[PDB]
C-alpha cells in the first residue's frame, strides 16, 4: 500500500524538472520559472497522496500488463501527480480565502514572509501545470482531450462546492437555517467527492481505453456516495478523532462549518437547544467550543454516526455489487477498505 | 468599427443564459449558480471589449463569406466573449493582488462588501466558463482541441508574466536595479501581448480552418510586437495622456511599476538623477511625483516616445509585409490602425 507511495514521491523530481526545463531554454523569464519551482515543492509535498496515488493503483488494475511499459506508468505517475497538483491549487487558494494559519503541519504559503497576496497567482500557476504535464506527457495518446476535459470539469464542480460553501457558511455570522442536509450533501458532492474520488478513478479508467459514458456514470455513482462518507467522516473526526491519529485538533465548530454534525444536531435539537447552538456554534472561546460540543454528546450524536457508518457500509456493498462491473470490483474495494477502516 | 461593439455585447445576455441555465436542472446548486451570474455580470461587462471584439472581425476577415452561417457567426462570438472571460479572470485577481480600490470606474469586485477574498474563487469560475463555453459551443468543431490548448496556454502565459512582474516591482519596496529593458520586455511579452494579441487573431484563425504552425507563429511575430507598443504607450499616457481621452488619470509611479517610462529614465540618467528617481519613485506623495514625472520631463521622454512610435510603426509595417501572407493583410491593419490611431 506505503512501498508505491515512495515510490510516487520519488518521481516528483523529475515532475518538476520537466516544468521547470525553460530557466535556460528562454533565460528573461528564469526568475519567475525559479518562482515556480519553489511553489511547487512547498505546496505539492507533505500531504498523503492518496488521490494521485489512486490514479496509479487503479491504472495499474485496469490495463492488461502486457500493455504497461515504462512509458505507459510514467504517464500514470504524472497523471496521478496532476490530481495533487489540482488539490495543490484548490488548498493554497482556499486557505487565503479561509485565512487559515497552517497546513500539513506547516506555515500556509500565502502567510510566509514576502508571499502574501501574490499566492492567488502561485495558485493559478499549480492550475497550470496540470495541462501543461498533459500535454508533455499524453499529447500523442487518444485519450488525450478526455483527460483535459475530466480535469477541468473536476475544477469546476469543485469551484462551484466552494461558492456553495462560502454562502452557506460565511465566517463570523452564524446562520444555522442554513445548515440542512440537502444543502450538506451539495456542498460535499461538489467539492469534495468528485475532485478526490470521481476524477482519478476516471483518469485511470480513460488511460485504460475505458472511456464509455455508461461505465463513467456507474463509476461515479459509487465513488460520489463513497465520497459523501469519506466527508462525514471527516467532519466527525475533526471533533471526535484521537489527535495522534488524525493529526487535526478540530475548529470546524469555532469555524461556523457546515458540518455533518451540526447538521444532525439541528434535526434532533429541541429549540431550547437550537438556542444553545445559536449562542455557542462559530465563536472562538474554549467554553463556547465546550457547550457545543457536549450538545452533541447529550444528542448522542457518535452512537448516529456510528450507526449511519453501519448503514453507509453495506449500502456502499451494495453499489459496488450493483455498478462496478465490468471493471475488477477491487478497484472500488481498495478504496473502501481505507475509508471504512 | 463600433456597431459592432453593440452586436458583441448584447450577445452576453445569451452567453450568461447559458451558463447559468442550472439554476433548475439541478436545484441543489441553484444558489451557486445565482452567484455565478453576479460575477459574470459584474466582471465581464463595462470594458471596451476590444479583446473579444478583435475575435469576430478576424473571424469575419479570414473565413469563405459561405462558411459564415449563424452557427459559425455565433460560435466566433461566444468565443470572443471567451477572450473577454479570460480577461475578466486576470483582471479580478488582478485587483485582489495589487489591493486596487476600482476598475472600469467603478469599486472593485473584491471591494464590495459580502465578497472580499471569496473572489479568489469567482475569478477561478469566470476561468472556468471559458471553458464550460467551448464545449456547449465547439465541441463538435475540428479546432475545439486547438482552441482549449490556445486558451490554457495563454492563461500560463500570462501568469508567468503576472509571476515576473511581482518579483520586478514588489509594492512598497523600490529597487531600480531591477527595472531593465530586457526585463520589461519580457514582462510585456508574457502578461499582457500574448493574451491580448495573439490569441484572439489567433483563435479566429483556427476558426477558420488555418492550424499550421508556421502560420500561426507569423503571426505571432507580428502581434508581440505591436503589443509591445502597445503597453509601452499605455505606459506613456499614463503619465502624460489627457484624462478625459484615456479615463486613466495615472499611478504607475507611485504603484513601482516597471514602466517603459522608469526603464528609459534609468538609462539615461545621470547618477544625481538616478538618486532623485531613487527618493522619490513607488510613493504616495503628489510633490514626490511631480519630482520624478519632472526629471522624465528634463530627459524629454516625451521627444523619446515619439521617436520610438514612428520608429515602431515603419517596423510594424516591415512586419506586416514580411510575415502577413497568406493572411490578408487588413487583419493585422486594423489592429495597427487602433494601436497607432
Ligand atoms: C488517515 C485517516 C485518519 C484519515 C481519516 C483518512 N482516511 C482516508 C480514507 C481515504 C482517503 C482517500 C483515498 C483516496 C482518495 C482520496 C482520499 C483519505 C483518507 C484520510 C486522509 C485524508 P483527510 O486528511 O482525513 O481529509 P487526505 O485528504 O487524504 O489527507
Ligand atoms: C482608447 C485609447 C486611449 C487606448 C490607449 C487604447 N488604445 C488601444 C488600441 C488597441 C487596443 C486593443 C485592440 C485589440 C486587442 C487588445 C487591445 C486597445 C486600446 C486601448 C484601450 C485599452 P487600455 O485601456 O489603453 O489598456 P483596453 O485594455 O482595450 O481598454
Amino acid at each position: 500500500y506505503a512501498q508505491e507511495k515512495q515510490d510516487f514521491v520519488q518521481h516528483f523530481s523529475q515532475i518538476v524538472r520537466v516544468l521547470t526545463e525553460d530557466e535556460m531554454g528562454h533565460p528573461e523569464i528564469g526568475d519567475a520559472i525559479a518562482r515556480l519551482k519553489e511553489v511547487l515543492e512547498y505546496n505539492a509535498i507533505g500531504g498523503k497522496y492518496n488521490r494521485g496515488l489512486t490514479v496509479v493503483v487503479a491504472f495499474r488494475e485496469l490495463v492488461e500488463p502486457r500493455k504497461q511499459d515504462a512509458d505507459s506508468l510514467q504517464r500514470a505517475w504524472t497523471v496521478g501527480w496532476c490530481v495533487e497538483l489540482l488539490q495543490a491549487f484548490f488548498l493554497v487558494a482556499d486557505d487565503i480565502m479561509d485565512s487559515s494559519l497552517t497546513r500539513r503541519g506547516q506555515i500556509c504559503w500565502y502567510q510566509k514572509p514576502g508571499v502574501g497576496l501574490d499566492a492567488i497567482n502561485d495558485a493559478n500557476l499549480l492550475e497550470a501545470c496540470i495541462y501543461r504535464l498533459l500535454k508533455l506527457y499524453c499529447r500523442e495518446q487518444p485519450y488525450y482531450l478526455n483527460l483535459i476535459e475530466l480535469f477541468l470539469q473536476s475544477s469546476y464542480q469543485t469551484e462551484i462546492g466552494q461558492t456553495l460553501d462560502l454562502l452557506t457558511a460565511p465566517q463570523g455570522n452564524v446562520d444555522l437555517v442554513r445548515f440542512t442536509e440537502k444543502r450538506y450533501k451539495s456542498i460535499v458532492k461538489y467539492k469534495t467527492a468528485f475532485y478526490s474520488f470521481y476524477l482519478p478513478i476516471a483518469a485511470a479508467m480513460y488511460m485504460a481505453g475505458i472511456d464509455g459514458e455508461k461505465e463513467h456514470a456507474n463509476a461515479k455513482k459509487i465513488l460520489l456516495e463513497m465520497g459523501e462518507f469519506f466527508q462525514i467522516q471527516d467532519d466527525y473526526l475533526d471533533l471526535f478523532g484521537d489527535p495522534s491519529v488524525t493529526g487535526k485538533i478540530g475548529t470546524d465548530i469555532q469555524d461556523n462549518k457546515c458540518s455533518w454534525l451540526v447538521v444532525q444536531c439541528l434535526q434532533r435539537a429541541t429549540p431550547e437547544q437550537y438556542q444553545i447552538l445559536k449562542e455557542n456554534y462559530g465563536q472562538k472561546e474554549a467554553e463556547k467550543v465546550a457547550r457545543v460540543k457536549a450538545l452533541y454528546e447529550e444528542l448522542d450524536l457518535p452512537a448516529v454516526f456510528l450507526q449511519y457508518e453501519e448503514d453507509s457500509y453495506s449500502h456502499i456493498m451494495a453499489l459496488i455489487e450493483q455498478y462496478a462491473a465490468p471493471l475488477p470490483p477491487a478497484v472500488f474495494l481498495g478504496l473502501a477498505r481505507k475509508i471504512y477502516k
